[PDB]
């Protein structure tokens, strides 16, 4: 694997969107990497309807703003046989009923693999696959009020996650002891962090769990 990866070099990540006052990041990180899987496949950057995740995936064990999974949304979409665009079903930070329209579908998956839970997996995931959805212990001030730099938090859990994000590449920071970081992209809107990303601790024991759920749609 490579030593480094960035994914939004590449022109795989939608700009950064924001989940607003909706428990909903389940849908952004499924989108968020629906979206990627869709490009490598078509070469098309289309942002992905989180909208219609959340009204119309319930059958599939999601709960709207009352949380979900990156899983269950994948299954949806291969259940439904597609995705509408973000531009004819756009966001709304409240659950709705279902509006689903087949004739502005831009996506569709076959099913999605669940990665084994460990970081060097993970690595390998990202480099040969794209960016891939993950979920991460974000229950910390630290991390709400993040600037800029490697993410560590000593009190973070490996298996109390609760937020799903998606990881588009990872890197070493140039000056040799935890210089590893995963680039996460998070739904929180552009401001939040460094333009919306978070460099988190890689190969320091699973910090937050970030290794402990990954998954990607398969196209
Ligand atoms: C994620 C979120 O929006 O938190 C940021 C404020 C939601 O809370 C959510 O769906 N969490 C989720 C696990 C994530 C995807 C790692 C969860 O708790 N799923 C179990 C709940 C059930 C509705 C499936």
């Amino acid at each position: 694997a490579p030593r480094s990866v960035d994914w939004r070099e590449k022109g795989y990540v939608t700009p950064v969107k924001n989940q607003g006052q909706c428990g909903s990041c389940w849908a952004f990180s499924a989108t968020g990497a629906l979206e990627g899987q869709m490009f490598r496949k078509t070469g098309r950057l289309i942002s992905l309807s989180e909208q219609n995740l959340v009204d119309c995936s319930g059958p599939q064990g999601n709960e709207g703003c009352n949380g979900g999974l990156m899983d269950y949304a994948f299954q949806y979409v291969q259940d439904n046989g597609g995705l509408d665009s973000e531009e004819s079903y756009p966001y709304e930070a409240t659950e709705e009923s279902c509006k689903y329209n087949p004739k502005y579908s831009v996506a569709n998956d076959t099913g999605f693999v669940d990665i084994p839970k460990q970081e060097k997996a993970l690595m390998k995931a990202v480099a040969t696959v794209g960016p891939i959805s993950v979920a991460i212990d974000a229950g910390h001030e630290s991390f709400l009020f993040y600037k800029e730099g490697i993410y560590f938090e000593p009190d973070c859990s490996s298996e109390d996650m609760d937020h799903g994000v998606l990881v588009v590449g990872y890197g070493f920071e140039s000056t040799s002891d935890n210089n590893k970081y995963w680039l996460v992209k998070n739904s929180w809107g552009e401001e939040w962090g460094m333009g919306g990303y978070v460099k988190m601790a890689k190969d320091r024991r699973n910090h937050c769990g970030i290794a402990s759920a990954a998954s990607y749609p398969t196209v």
